[PDB]
């Protein structure tokens, strides 16, 4: 009955491959095989490993409602995030979606409880933008990226929440100036605002030395040369 | 900076776990956009980055791109993913060759010392689709002996079996008493509708291992029907096709 290591090894190898139906089955078996014999965050992730693995399996089979139901009493922010995302995926993120208010509320309660997991901060940041609360969206998205600096989707929503060169200059002065992503952001943002100057080209060159054969950076260079030319 | 690397890896791992596929794809592209008995795991380490990328494309349903990414990769995981990406891309285009190229690639690999189970699985699947049942059983049988908890291979095996004879035969070649051999026999018998005494015996034996397993619970309902709410549900869902 400690054989269930074989279920884990299967779940791992099949998810890697991505044999989703094989995983789903293995997860279902894994859960419901008897009682099994921030620091606090990872500890809850260990407690919910099996329950998460299951929900994610349902999620990868597009069985979203079931994925959310699976993690209904789960306290880890990974589980909470997945639950909330799965919920949204029934019927990117919009006000007309049936689950949207519910998400909002769940995220509000979590903020008053002093949660600041980046992916939930991200979610918060997204929802506030959609509700035309730009200055609050920036607040949450800024926090997110400080904690999760290589999480591109948060930088994009951040750029979308910024509507002036002032508001931009402000935010940029609150991010790690030396950090590679702060630079990659400033090039993206400056372009999307069309307030492209010397420093943007300077920073893009600095990024290209790190990522010489990146399609994204190549597309940015094209976009900068085109803005300057008008 | 080789820390930028590690932060991209931590992102890829956390975002994949969270279902954020587009975030992963980006991170992977960046990651591969910087300068640089069994030995299988050693090749997996070599191709970690190239794999991570292809899998990102694969999770965005960008199958052809995923396959092209791993074209020169030698690990059976990469090979499998490559060939599987092709199959799936092939199967969407249905609405046939392509299975041919896969077939051939799998043949050459089998003469070469290779019999990785997930490739055997792939072989097994492709032969069934080409109406070669007796050959599909051969490969799927090998697979499950090596990879006994890999459900998708047992299901394709059951699908490749069309008589109680062909079933009884195959079952006599699997570790009788191995757990999954029992779970299989219950599924297969039901899916062929020749259910007997022993099926109920074996299901009870499985249920003491997995007392709250949704799948086993569905099987029990399906057997108790066979002996003569869940029936209300979709047969495709209950047989785990879907």
């Amino acid at each position: 009955r400690e054989i269930r290591n074989c279920l884990l090894k299967c779940i791992s190898e099949c998810s890697e491959r991505g044999l989703v139906y094989a995983v789903r089955w293995a997860a279902e078996m894994l859960n419901g095989m008897n009682p099994i014999e921030m620091a606090n965050e990872k500890l809850l992730e260990v407690e919910e490993k099996n329950i998460y693995l299951l929900a994610k399996s349902y999620f990868d089979c597009k069985e979203f409602e079931r994925a959310a139901y699976t993690l209904q009493n789960c306290k880890s922010s990974k589980s909470i995030f997945l639950r909330l995302y799965s919920k949204y995926l029934a019927g990117t993120l919009s006000s007309t979606n049936r689950e949207f208010y519910y998400i909002s509320e769940v995220l509000e309660s979590l903020h008053y409880q002093g949660n600041k997991d980046p992916y939930l901060l991200y979610l918060s940041g997204v929802v506030y933008r959609k509700r035309k609360q730009d200055s609050k969206a920036i607040d949450f998205l800024k926090s997110c990226v400080l904690k999760a600096p290589f999480f591109w989707s948060a930088w994009l929503e951040l750029s979308l929440s910024i509507d002036s060169l002032e508001t931009l200059t402000t935010v940029v002065s609150q991010l790690p100036s030396t950090h590679i992503m702060t630079k990659i952001f400033y090039v993206y943002a400056s372009h999307e605002l069309h307030q492209v100057n010397s420093s943007a080209y300077e920073k893009l060159a600095e990024a290209e030395i790190i990522f010489p054969n990146s399609r994204y950076l190549k597309t940015q260079r094209a976009l900068l040369t085109y803005d300057s030319r008008l």
